């Protein structure tokens, strides 16, 4: 059963063309609408349908945000089409697993994924967050069910970018935002003015999460949330709660070291970057960038790496300018003498 529907390609000019799909199946939902799988009748290559209400009082976001996007680290944006009260239909690259779910097998069997390939996937997001910080852009979504996932090839995917918006220097913005376990500090004590280093709160969280085989900080709730977070970081500061809101009742408690939250064979190279990533004071963490130079990562910049199954690892040193413009000199680290 053939649907063909007239759709806009995702990059290029507005030149709406003929395409057809077919083996249709739902696959997902949300108060947004419903998502489907598909595949194009043409090359035969399997789609994601993102298909969502629309009025015509507003563009849409997300929509606006994926058609600037282009980048191997990001779900590409194939096609948008409108449908029979109008909906808009996002199609996009299907990649049938995610981290989430990878780390769950584990983690069900009472095991730890193997170092190398925490290296990998979390190499691979933090350069997504290089690039769309560098447009302005937060996702203000970072979890492990957000990461698509090729196994075989280790390719990682940023994707669902239904909350991702640009933030402006003195526009405020919902404190309310990202997913709780993964929720930055600041947004907890209700902050309208917060920056993208939020999405690096939730990196550090999904690094924890992969070091851990479960959630660093499990909140009851929104509130809980901060309590879970102060077992492990302590009570922050007074200088640190204004950092995080300059305009609550809880007890006083102290640290746990960094080098005790985590199992004993935990390389220090990753304790490091998790600490510069959990920090309260927004400014104190590193950039995506930064990240991406530290010395954890320093096995992918290898000239010998190899992936376990024996093929070669995906694209890491490739940078463009636009996703290098917050620290040009980075590139001495970045990309290596062997590129
Ligand atoms: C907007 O939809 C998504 C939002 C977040 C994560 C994945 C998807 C979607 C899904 C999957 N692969 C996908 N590849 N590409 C897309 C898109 C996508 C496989 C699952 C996890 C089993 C189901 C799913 O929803």
């Amino acid at each position: 059963k053939v649907t063909t529907v007239v759709a806009t390609p995702g990059q290029g000019p507005d030149r709406p063309q003929e395409v057809s799909y077919t083996d249709t199946k739902v696959i997902g939902n949300g108060s947004f609408g419903v998502v489907y799988q598909a595949k194009l009748c043409d090359s035969g290559e399997l789609v994601a349908i993102k298909k969502v209400l629309q009025d015509k009082r507003f563009k849409n976001r997300e929509l606006q945000i994926m058609r600037k996007l282009d980048h191997c680290n990001i779900v590409r944006l194939r096609y948008f089409f409108y449908s029979s009260e109008v909906y808009l239909n996002l199609v996009l690259d299907y990649v049938p697993e995610t981290v989430y779910r990878v780390a769950r097998h584990y983690s069900r069997a009472k095991q730890t994924l193997p170092v190398i390939y925490v290296k990998l996937y979390m190499y691979q997001l933090f350069r997504s967050l290089a690039y769309i910080h560098s447009f302005g852009i937060c996702h203000r979504d970072i979890k492990p069910q957000n990461l698509l996932l090729d196994p075989d090839t280790a390719v990682l995917k940023l994707c669902d970018f239904g909350s991702a918006k640009q933030l402006v220097r003195g526009e405020p913005n919902v404190s309310y935002i990202c997913s709780r376990y993964y929720r930055a500090p600041e947004l907890i004590f209700g902050a309208t003015d917060y920056t993208s280093s939020i999405d690096v709160w939730s990196a550090g969280c999904v690094l924890a999460e992969l070091l851990l085989g479960q959630p660093i900080f499990p909140g009851d709730s929104g509130v809980d949330q901060l309590v879970e977070i102060i077992k492990v970081l302590g009570t922050p500061t007074r200088e640190q709660i204004r950092e995080m809101n300059p305009n609550f009742k809880f007890p006083q408690i102290k640290a746990h070291p960094w080098t005790k939250v985590f199992r004993p064979r935990t390389p220090p190279e990753a304790i490091a970057l998790c600490s510069r990533l959990l920090e309260y004071t927004p400014t104190a963490r590193l950039t995506p960038l930064e990240a991406c130079a530290h010395s954890f990562f320093d096995e992918l910049r290898d000239p010998n790496v190899k992936l376990p199954n024996g093929r070669d690892t995906p694209a890491l040193f490739n940078f463009t300018t636009q996703e290098l413009s917050s620290n040009p000199p980075l590139a001495t680290i970045l990309i290596p003498p062997h590129a």
